[PDB]
């Protein structure tokens, strides 16, 4: 009845559709049985992980070893998703994204391999996506004009005017422009290139913008014919679906059409250096920093063995975690608390993506005069670790942390396994040996108990006696990007001058045909698709029981197969808090569990947290009510995790944090605030559309204003202001004031997710913890421009609509997904040139339009206006509504892990009755209701708009009196 029981029936030497069973291993700590097959005729390798998890995942892996910095596997990865032989239609990937019930569908290109994974829960959907993926990777139409669109091409500044000069355009070209505006990517790339300068790791695999136009269409076709051959492929599947169906599809669709080749693609070993080296590089000065003399980053890197010998890599990874993770690590005490820098260097710790892994440590944010100081600190610190070793409590904490990651149940487990074995498997390693974590832990414990200086000899061998050291420093130059502009313009002129007028007319005519390709709406009916009849009408009910305890705290217990894990959550309201202290509540949540409690200093507190729990965190949440736009819930979520046996210790930790938090530890507090502020400044681009949509919605609902206070740009500006204060004491006095309003049991509710066998002891520990603790808005329009020194823009427009329980809400959600799939995607992405762009509908009722990395600004809002006119126009078919329903049900029915089932009832108070009502409204939504809601809410002048833009200077915006610039 189970998956691993039938999977254990595969005997060695069995022939199944051209494959041969080579190895079957039971992995009891992961509740799975691994099966390794190879195709006899082609030599393709297959690893199947059978586990009773309904979220089945497929992935295929190709070894791509580039020998130049042209970016050929990255552009080829983009090009294979544009069309294949059996499905000649345009863009099969994104079209199947709206014709499937997938939960994830993407592709990855690492430094030396490319990986194409997908996951879904429906077996027919699995067969459909498997056919589209096999066909996309192995038989693409590799049309040259698609290569001109996705890769690089010459194009006029106005594509219709052949007398303006030609400039470079391309998707990957601007991807690499954005790769080398990032200082961290320059540092990481140059570090990897300098440490392994012999072979494929010495080049920029993503593409050097000055070396990208050397790639021709014929070179791309040869690269595809050489590397995307099934003899150079690794196939991987995970889940409970029958293996035989997969093998029948793989054989009958792809592998039968090829014959055996011998890939000459093995990456040779790096020859060890005789002497350490130093290199100096330069980057672009960051504008978020305020001091220019404190912008130097320095690192020291060590070469470690190969990933093939699994054991030694596991050992050195544990050693690297012991050396750099947490305030009890030697390097934290030596570097962070020295006050020389601001944070660790990039790629800090163990980096096992290359063939030979490497260790890195260093600082960023130092003054250039302190480079030799840092190098001496690292040398002296290594000497102290050699002489003193590690204490046993930290080793136990590390082994307990790895045990927790082994037992924890995620929703994307198969994705974690394929990413965790891809690197070892890529270099002819045994992927099954990485799965047996219990065996390696046992051997590690034995190796420590037999030799007390085991870790001391390992740090000695790989740090004190390893001559393969790389010291690399990076300091910015104020004129770097003008040099960059000069060299790209020089290659531009060098390539444009050699073109004849007939060549230029060929470029112009291809440009007009390309623009038509980007404009003409095409048919995608040759792709397979699911119907609404395959969507389940009702969901299985989730069982809860609320027990009032001690003497009025509601506690929600949900029996779940969590595999010996207990997840405890508590949510405390903020309704009694004075309004002056609201903006410092994220800071309060971010430092509360890191400063010490009772008789424990911050080092001992961090040791206890890492030794007993899986992590304890606090974060502010604003939970809107579902039936009133002007009603909301504000609060703080305390969340923790522990193994079954360490539960009373965890609740004792929570009691000590609730009754005696250490608000007097000032030195470590200054470190934490400067680190949090630096992290917030580094994360602006990846969440730029999030910050823009949150700013645009501040003036529409009270909940929006509070969400801007807790997590908007206000929080970043506040964190920077606090991080620039020289005297931190007036900020530190605010923390007891918040503590006396939050850490009590007056307005509290709790949740527990655990196995039913553990439940009475858990009920006792929580009931023991609860006894141990103390006892009309009118929206108005606003336009905001953050003048940011960015090369791309982030635009957000918010529209006020109905809440969740309103019958029009489900129709609005369908309309939002419809507009995203059939208008905004083509216009903003293909035509506009943005990396991401669409429309979303939130639970509170804010209809948000967003753009991500958009080179335009005014045209984006104008395309939003043309999009709402399109939605009112009704120019969409019934099949488009079917695709929108499919995508929405692909989103709302995404799998939930045992640790958050059910979280919606605990946080937002939506019952199963409410979810079923909204599900039947999503079923009953029709074309006329979509027209009705489009003319009632999204139309111009019917509701209040809000706009916000993060991006570079726009002179026309500066002359607009209706805009406020911040």
């Amino acid at each position: 009845a189970a998956a691993c029981e039938r999977a254990l029936q595969y005997k060695l030497g069995d022939k199944i559709h051209g494959f041969t069973v080579n190895q079957v291993t039971s992995v009891p700590e992961l509740f799975l049985t691994a099966v390794k097959l190879t195709h006899d005729d082609t030599g393709a390798r297959y690893l199947h992980l059978a586990r009773e998890d309904t979220n089945n995942l497929f992935s295929v892996q190709f070894r791509t070893t580039p020998m130049d910095s042209t970016g050929v596997p990255h552009i080829l990865e983009h090009t294979v998703l544009c069309g294949s032989q059996k499905y000649p239609c345009r863009d099969p990937f994104f079209k199947m994204l709206n014709r499937s019930l997938s939960t994830f569908m993407n592709a990855f290109t690492a430094s030396d391999y490319t990986l194409y994974p997908f996951s879904t829960q429906n077996p027919k959907d699995f067969q459909n996506l498997l056919s589209v993926y096999l066909d996309a990777t192995f038989f693409p139409c590799l049309r040259e004009l698609d290569f001109w669109q996705e890769g690089w091409r010459l194009e006029h500044e106005n594509p219709s005017d052949p007398q303006t000069p030609l400039v470079f355009k391309g998707v990957v070209f601007n991807e690499m422009k954005g790769a080398f505006t990032d200082n961290e990517r320059i540092f990481s790339q140059h570090l990897q290139n300098r440490l392994l300068p012999d072979h494929t790791y010495s080049v920029v695999s993503g593409g050097d913008p000055l070396c990208i136009p050397e790639l021709t269409w014929e070179q791309l076709k040869q690269f595809h014919a050489t590397h995307y051959h099934p003899s150079n492929a690794r196939f991987f599947t995970y889940g409970n679906f029958p293996l035989e169906q997969h093998l029948k599809q793989i054989h009958e669709e792809a592998l039968s059409k090829f014959q055996k080749i011998e890939p000459s693609t093995v990456v040779p070993a790096q020859t060890p250096w005789d002497k350490p080296r130093e290199f100096q590089i330069t980057c672009g000065p960051d504008s978020f920093a305020t001091d220019p003399s404190k912008q130097t980053t320095v690192s020291v890197s060590f070469l470690l063995p190969d990933i093939t010998d699994t054991f030694e890599a596991f050992t050195l990874s544990l050693l690297s975690s012991l050396l750099t993770s947490g305030p009890n690590s030697p390097f934290y005490k030596a570097l962070i608390e020295s006050g020389l820098g601001t944070d660790f260097s990039p790629d800090v710790g163990y980096n096992g993506y290359t063939r030979e892994a490497y260790f890195s440590v260093g600082l960023q944010g130092i003054v250039e005069k302190d480079i030799e100081t840092v190098r001496s600190l690292i040398d002296r610190t290594i000497d102290e670790v050699v002489e003193k070793g590690f204490e046993d409590d930290r080793i136990e904490a590390l082994l307990h942390k790895i045990e927790i990651q082994m037992k924890h149940q995620s929703t994307s487990f198969g994705l974690m396994l394929t990413s965790y074995i891809a690197s070892c498997w890529n270099h002819d390693g045994d992927p099954v040996e990485l799965l047996k974590l219990g065996n390696q832990l046992a051997k590690f414990r034995q190796c420590l108990q037999e030799n007390p200086k085991f870790l001391q000899e390992k740090v000695k061998q790989y740090f004190k006696n390893n001559q393969h050291k790389l010291t690399l420093s990076m300091r910015p130059d104020d004129k770097y990007h003008e040099k960059q502009a000069q060299v790209e313009a020089t290659k531009l002129k060098q390539k444009v001058e050699a073109l004849s007028p007939g060549d230029r007319q060929q470029i112009y005519e291809k440009g007009l045909e390309l623009r038509s390709q980007q404009s003409k709406p095409q048919d995608a009916s040759c792709l397979p698709a699911l119907k609404v009849s395959d969507i389940e009408p009702t969901i299985p009910v989730t069982e809860l029981d609320v027990v009032l305890t001690a003497g009025d705290i509601p506690v929600q217990y949900c029996a779940q197969p969590t595999n010996g894990m207990v997840y405890f959550r508590a949510f405390s309201s903020l309704n009694t808090l004075p309004e002056e202290l609201r903006p410092y509540v994220p800071l309060f949540c971010s430092v509360l569990t890191k400063l010490g409690c009772g008789l424990l200093d911050y080092r001992e507190q961090a040791q206890q947290i890492e030794l007993k729990t899986g992590g304890m965190s606090a974060s502010p949440h604003v939970l809107p009510d579902d039936s009133h736009m002007d009603t909301y819930e504000q609060g703080v979520l305390f969340s923790s995790l522990c193994l079954d046996r360490n539960l009373p210790d965890m609740m004792q930790l929570w009691s000590e944090i609730f009754n005696n938090p250490c608000f007097e530890e000032e030195e470590h507090f200054k470190v934490l605030v400067k680190m949090t502020a630096q992290e917030l400044a580094n994360g602006i681009p990846d969440s730029g559309h999030l910050y823009a949509s949150i700013r645009a919605g501040r003036t529409l609902t009270p909940a929006g204003d509070l969400q801007e206070t807790f997590s908007g740009m206000d929080q970043v500006r506040l964190m920077k202001r606090i991080a620039e204060m020289t005297d931190i004491k007036p900020i530190l006095r605010k923390l007891p004031r918040i503590k006396k309003h939050l850490l009590n049991g007056d307005n509290m509710r709790c949740s527990v997710n655990a196995t039913p066998q553990q439940m009475p002891q858990t009920e006792k520990a929580v009931e023991d913890f609860l006894r141990s603790i103390g006892r009309t808005f009118k929206p108005w329009q606003m336009k905001t421009h953050f003048l940011m020194p960015f090369p791309v823009n982030y635009v957000g427009e918010c529209i006020r609509t109905v809440p969740y329980t309103d019958p029009d809400h489900a129709s609005l959600k369908i309309l939002a997904r419809l507009m995203t799939a059939k208008f905004l995607h083509t216009e903003i992405r293909e035509k506009g040139g943005a990396y991401g762009g669409g429309a979303k509908l939130s639970h509170n009722g804010i209809f948000t339009l967003y753009s991500y990395r958009d080179p335009n600004t005014i045209e984006t809002l104008q395309s939003f206006g043309k999009a709402v006119d399109w939605a009112k126009s009704g120019k969409f078919t019934q099949q488009d509504i079917d695709e929108a329903k499919l995508s929405v049900f692909s989103t709302v029915d995404a799998p939930v892990a045992p640790s958050d089932k059910g979280m919606d009832h605990f946080l937002y108070g939506l019952s199963d009755e409410m979810k079923q009502a909204h599900r039947e409204q999503l079923f009953a939504v029709s074309h006329d209701k979509l027209l009705a809601v489009s003319d009632r809410y999204l139309g111009t002048g019917k509701s209040t708009h809000g706009l916000a833009i993060l991006g570079p200077e726009n002179p026309k915006i500066a002359k607009d009196p209706s805009w406020i610039i911040r």
